[PDB]
């Protein structure tokens, strides 16, 4: 998938995907942008822990988080309570959009 | 695709799909989103009209416009001009989301 | 997904999908290929069971089973024995190939 | 994409994709399945050439070529003349299968 959504958490080794474009939390707790084998961006936290996971919270923060629940790594937008996305678009950006501002209501 | 960027257009017959949803901007006017056969919501504006387009504009107001651009149907939520998105998400729901709080800055 | 493999089978409501095509294994017991809203291909097998599921066999054959394992429809491909996929593509024709003639062998 | 149907071909750069896994023809000439920033498999011809294609045959057989069509490697599966396809599995595999055995004959 290529949107990770408020209240979910990518686990270790999870990530977000779009073409050759792989967004993934590592094991060694770096966050990586891939274009197919090649690192365009990263947190540069590899090694500072192990099995961290990846947070994107209702208050539209980003977080990475090692196993004793501490922050690694932030965007720092937090803020407003509501729903948040983050999204791996297909222009290779890496996107935190918030909050709805529209809906169909069509949710199950 | 299950994402229409601020700044793109879906043309008559074209649509957001993921999964066995299709949100389509149909060739009558009506925009419709679809659970496999089934009409889950619309515009309710078929018949108003033929070709439109869907645009979902930088001041995050997602239009239907016929070809003399006249709007046909509008969420009523322009503001703020920026980045926006209108997803069909995993749950069911078409949520427009905006403006952008943060990003890696890798686009091309 | 738009791929069945061999040995898999989709249950009641599921499908494969691909753009606007969805190819379900309905609760009626009909296998349908669907452009959008509109029946584009059935086995017409409407009512004569319920709770049916599609089976991509080992031997090739596409088979429909209700619950008491009785078959409803067949492609009435079955042979021989080995790896087959069944693709809903993207030309919108759903199409049993097989057996496999080449592999990395990269399988996990 | 994660097909390849016989009759089509990969251009320098150009890739198939499913998750995390990226099996790419580089223009290096050589073909790579990449798992992430990891090469799982290699036709092990880079440097051999520039600019190469990847060809998905109507003979069944999938082959590299440069420039002046000379081929590079190949699977050395070409033999009956039909239709086939070359699919970046979800199980990490990629295989050809062919020829087809039935269709819905939906196709536009
Ligand atoms: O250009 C962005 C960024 O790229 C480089 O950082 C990304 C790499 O950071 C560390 O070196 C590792 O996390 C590495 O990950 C690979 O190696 C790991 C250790 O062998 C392995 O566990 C992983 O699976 C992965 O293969 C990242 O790729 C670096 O150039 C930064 O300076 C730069 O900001
Ligand atoms: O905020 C007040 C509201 O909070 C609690 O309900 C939360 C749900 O409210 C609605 O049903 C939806 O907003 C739902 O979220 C869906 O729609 C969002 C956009 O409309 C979208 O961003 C989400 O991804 C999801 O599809 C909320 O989850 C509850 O306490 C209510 O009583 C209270 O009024
Ligand atoms: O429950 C949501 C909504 O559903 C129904 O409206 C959707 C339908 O609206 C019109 O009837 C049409 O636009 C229809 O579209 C189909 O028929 C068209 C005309 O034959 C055709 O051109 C299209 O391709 C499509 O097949 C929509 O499906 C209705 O029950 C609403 O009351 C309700 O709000
Ligand atoms: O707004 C001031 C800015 O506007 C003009 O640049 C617009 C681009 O600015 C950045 O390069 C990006 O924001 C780019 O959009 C990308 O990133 C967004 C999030 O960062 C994302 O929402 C988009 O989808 C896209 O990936 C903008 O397009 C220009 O006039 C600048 O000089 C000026 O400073
Ligand atoms: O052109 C192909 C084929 O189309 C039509 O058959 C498909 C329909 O067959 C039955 O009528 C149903 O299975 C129907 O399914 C819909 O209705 C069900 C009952 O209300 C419902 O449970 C399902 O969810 C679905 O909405 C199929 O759509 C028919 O014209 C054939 O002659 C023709 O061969
Ligand atoms: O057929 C003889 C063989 O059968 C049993 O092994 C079956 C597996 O054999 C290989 O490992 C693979 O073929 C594997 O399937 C993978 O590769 C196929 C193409 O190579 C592909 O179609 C499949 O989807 C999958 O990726 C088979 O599952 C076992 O009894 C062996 O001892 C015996 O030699
Ligand atoms: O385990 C499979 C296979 O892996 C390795 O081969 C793959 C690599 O082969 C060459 O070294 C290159 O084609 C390389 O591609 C990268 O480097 C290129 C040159 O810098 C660059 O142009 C490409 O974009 C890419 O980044 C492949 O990754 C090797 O270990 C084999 O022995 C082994 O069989
Ligand atoms: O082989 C004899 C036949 O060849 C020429 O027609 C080729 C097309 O024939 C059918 O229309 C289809 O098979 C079509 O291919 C579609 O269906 C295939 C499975 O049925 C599938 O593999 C393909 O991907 C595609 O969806 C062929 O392209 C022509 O000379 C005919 O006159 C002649 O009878
Ligand atoms: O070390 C990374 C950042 O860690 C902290 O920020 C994370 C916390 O921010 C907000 O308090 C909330 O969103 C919390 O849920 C979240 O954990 C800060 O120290 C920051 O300055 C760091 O950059
Ligand atoms: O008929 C639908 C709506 O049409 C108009 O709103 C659309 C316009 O809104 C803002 O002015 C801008 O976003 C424009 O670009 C856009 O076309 C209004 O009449 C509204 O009340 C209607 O609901
Ligand atoms: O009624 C549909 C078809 O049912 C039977 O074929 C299904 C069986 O075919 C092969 O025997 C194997 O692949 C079995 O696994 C499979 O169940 C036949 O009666 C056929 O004629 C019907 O068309
Ligand atoms: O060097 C790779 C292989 O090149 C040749 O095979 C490719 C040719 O095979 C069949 O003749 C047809 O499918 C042709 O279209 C295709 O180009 C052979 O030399 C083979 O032995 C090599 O392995």
């Amino acid at each position: 998938d290529n949107i990770l959504y408020s209240g979910e958490t990518l686990s270790t080794g999870e990530f977000l995907n779009y073409g050759s474009f792989v967004f993934i939390m590592q094991e060694d707790c770096n966050l990586v942008l891939y274009d197919v084998d090649k690192p365009i961006w990263a947190t540069n936290t590899g090694g500072l822990s192990r099995s961290c996971f990846l947070s994107m919270q209702t208050d539209g923060n980003l977080v990475v988080y090692n196993p004793s629940n501490k922050p690694i790594w932030a965007s720092n937008t937090g803020g407003q309570n509501g729903n948040y996305v983050c999204i791996l678009q297909k222009d290779r950006n890496v996107v935190i959009y918030g909050t709805d501002r529209w809906a169909t209501g069509t949710h199950t």
